[PDB]
Parts: structure tokens; sequence; C-alpha cells
């Protein structure tokens, strides 16, 4: 197993044959003005300290991440990667200083390299309607990083091509439009050489077809158009000096907007008697369909969204303030919800309901309920994991005590859907 840098005179025919969809636009290609205002944008970033590093997931094992970063983009956006919701730093589109100064640039950065992948998109089918291509390029977000590699103890070799030390593992982009692009603009401070960054590839499931390792210099940028993210994997291997990159996506976020989860809430809420908000919940159905479809969307908003954001020890607040008014909000809609599913299991318990219509009830709602539970001991034995209290740490919420009647049902209903499953 081996691979090609620009020093292999097969490195610039393997490039054209069988990694064509990658594009790179060198730094020179760059305006020097974009240059110094992202470059300054990312060391403003960084002073203030907006990038975290994330206790991620990956097959039951609770992981830090070796780099830190932060998402900017639309307001109400939020980008899925390895079971965390990443939530926008909202960057300024149709209506904390420094903080908004570089939330800007990046939009602008945004714009460029929109018009960049566009193009380089029309010359893939020249040679290969126009609102597939717009679309593909229509960057809602951005993932910065940043990794110091001297403040590694010992960083991981690449395993397949001998290129040495990688800062990430060969992955996909997870969570994208289909056949989106993306676009990164990149920031450093025998075979490959040790000390320059370098983004790797390979074709999925192949270690015989060498790797490439593109070498990235101060505002270099590549692209990676069409299906690429899909058909090859990439990783990034680490140089010596610390190094930025912003990297623009597409993010799918048909079930990860703030508009759409609030859309979900005004749903579930449908079925309750709305004159008044208090403690007196009250139900216009117990139809099956119509209740599993509440306590789904109590699932959707508590897990998704809630303990995603508050599992960030509020890493948000300290940059921006955006998403304090709509989390606050969507708790409110959540205890609500937690209403309901008291008024549910009430009606249950009712001395004049048929069996008949009991048992379809508890049919509809018992795997949300069951799933409410699982995930409950997730999260919870999540934010308390050894590595996590060592700290703005992780905050299990909502969270509350059984000697407590401020909340209507149990944080753990063992005992409630243990009992509900005995009679069924
Ligand atoms: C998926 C996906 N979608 N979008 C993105 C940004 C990713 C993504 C992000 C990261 Cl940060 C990592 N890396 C690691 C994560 C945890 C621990 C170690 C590593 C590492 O790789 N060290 O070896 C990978 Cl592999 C993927
Ligand atoms: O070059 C980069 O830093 C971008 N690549 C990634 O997979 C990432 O977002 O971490």
């Amino acid at each position: 197993g081996s691979h090609m840098t620009p020093k292999d005179d097969e490195f610039y025919q393997q490039w054209q044959l069988l990694y064509p969809k990658l594009i790179l636009r060198e730094a020179s290609s760059v305006s020097e003005e974009l240059h110094k205002e992202v470059q300054e944008a990312f060391l403003t970033l960084h002073k203030h300290g907006c990038l975290f590093r994330d206790l991620v997931r990956i097959q039951g094992k609770d992981l830090l991440t070796p780099v830190s970063r932060i998402l900017i983009g639309n307001p109400g956006c939020t980008y899925k990667y390895l079971n965390t919701r990443l939530f926008t730093v909202p960057w300024p589109v149709k209506g904390e200083a420094e903080i908004a100064a570089a939330c800007e640039t990046f939009l602008k950065l945004n714009d460029y390299l929109q018009i960049e992948t566009i193009q380089a998109l029309e010359e893939l089918a020249a040679k290969e309607d126009e609102v597939d291509i717009k679309s593909r390029a229509a960057y809602n977000v951005t993932l910065l990083n940043f990794m110091d590699p001297q403040k590694m103890p010992y960083l991981k070799e690449e395993p397949y091509f001998g290129m040495g030390k990688m800062a990430v593992s060969w992955h996909h982009d997870e969570n994208l439009v289909d056949r989106s692009a993306v676009a990164v603009y990149s920031y450093s401070c025998e075979g490959r050489d040790p000390d320059i960054w370098h983004v790797g590839f390979k074709i999925s499931w192949d270690i015989e077809t060498p790797g490439l390792a593109i070498p990235l210099h101060q505002g270099d940028c590549y692209f990676m158009l069409d299906d690429l993210n899909a058909t090859h994997q990439h990783c990034v291997l680490a140089g010596s000096q610390p190094r930025f990159s912003s990297t623009h996506r597409v993010a799918e976020c048909s079930t990860g907007t703030l508009d759409y989860i609030l859309q979900r809430c005004q749903l579930a809420l449908q079925n309750v008697c709305d004159d008044v908000d208090n403690d007196d919940v009250s139900l216009k159905s117990f139809e099956p369909a119509v209740l599993k479809q509440g306590e789904e969307i109590h699932n959707e908003v508590e897990f998704e969204w809630l303990r995603q954001f508050w599992f960030q020890g509020n890493r948000y607040r300290k940059c921006t303030d955006w998403w304090c008014q709509p989390m606050a909000q969507l708790e409110a809609l959540w205890k609500k919800m937690e209403g309901v599913t008291n008024a549910v299991l009430h009606e249950v318990k009712r001395e004049g309901l048929p069996v008949e219509q009991r048992n379809e009830i508890l049919t509809a709602i018992l795997a949300s309920l069951t799933a409410r539970q699982n995930l409950r001991r997730e999260w919870h034995a999540r934010c308390q994991s050894r590595i996590a209290r060592t700290l703005q740490k992780p905050e299990c919420r909502p969270y509350w005590e059984k000697d407590d009647a401020s909340m209507p049902l149990p944080f753990d209903l063992t005992d409630i859907v243990s009992e509900l499953r005995g009679q069924l």
C-alpha cells in the first residue's frame, strides 16, 4: 500500500483518472483582501475561545475530538456529526461585536466559495437542470476547525498507505444533501512531507489504488464535487504547525432547523385544549395514531434538541445568545408534553375504559415510552462519565428529582413502563 504527492510523476495522471471530482484552487487564485480578513477572523475566534472539542460518541465509546470547532451558518440551522447536533452561531443574512465581524467574514468567504463551486461544477459537466448545480453549491453552514498538533501526546499513524500522522481518520462527511459539494479553506500558521498539512483521499473499500496526499499551504482551497464525498474517503494528515480550516457544506436540514422542530411541537399541541397555559392538560383525542405522534414528537424535541444543546455546557452563550430564547421556548413546549404524557397515563387507568380501547392505546405509545427510557439513561450516564467530570462541562437537562411536584411525571419511567407491559 502506497500514496502519491506532487513529488511522484504519476500524481498528476492519477488525479485526472481516479480522483477527477477533486479540485484544488491554490492560495494565489484567492484575493489577498480575503486571505487577511479570513485569517484574522480565525485568530479572532480563537482568542475569544469560541472553538471547543466535542464529547462525541462512536460505537458505544465516549471520545473527545482532537480538533476544536465551531459551527457558523444560517440562523436556526443545525449540523449533525458523530451523534452530536451542533447549532449555528448565526451569520448575518436578511436581518460580541468582534464575533459578529468574524461570522460576516465567513459569510463573505461562503459567497466566494459558492461562485467558485458553481463555476467548477459547470466545467465538470462540459467535460462529462442548472437548478441542481445551484442547490448542490448552496452552502448553509461552515464547520471551522483547529488543531495544534504539538498539544497531542501521540498522533495515530495512517494505516493503509504510509501517509504518516493523522489529525482526522478516514471518513465521509455525514448528513449532507445528496451529491452536494464541499469547499474547504485551509490555513496553516521519500513520501509526503511530515511538517506540512495534507488532505488525503482514497477510494472507498479500496487500499490497492494508491491514495493521494494533497499538500495544503496557507490559504489553499479544495473542493469535493458531486459524488466524491460518497465514493471516496478523506483524512487530514497533520503537519508540525497549528492549522485552521473552514469547511462549507450543504447540510441536509429537513429535520434540523428551529422552524422545523417548532412546527412539530405546534403539531403535537394540536391535540391539547389550549385556552390557557396551566397544569390542567386535557386532550382532544385519544385515537392511537394521534397519541403515538405526540409521544414521538416529545422524544424528538427532548433528545434531538434539548439534551443535545445542554450537553454542550452552553458553549454557545459565550459567542452568541441566539439559541437562548429558542431553547427556553422549546423546553416549555416539552414541559407541556410532559403534561400530555401524564394525561394519557391518567386515561388508561380510567375505570370505565374498555380493555379493548386500553390495549389499542398501549400499542400506540409503548415503543415511544420504551425509547424515552433507554435514551434518558444513555444521556444521563453520558453526562456522568469520568471523562465528562473533568470540565463549562456537560449539563443533563431537563433533570429533576422525584421530590418535585413542579413536574407531573418522574424522570425514571421504569416503574411506569414496566406496569404498562404486564397488562398487555
Ligand atoms: C463523520 C463526520 N462528519 N462530519 C465530520 C466533521 C465528521 C468527523 C469528525 C471527526 Cl472529529 C472525526 N475524527 C475523530 C473523532 C473523534 C475521535 C477521533 C477522531 C479522529 O479521527 N482521530 O483519529 C471523524 Cl473520523 C469524522
Ligand atoms: O480539511 C479539513 O479540515 C476538513 N475535513 C474534515 O473532514 C473536517 O471537517 O474535519
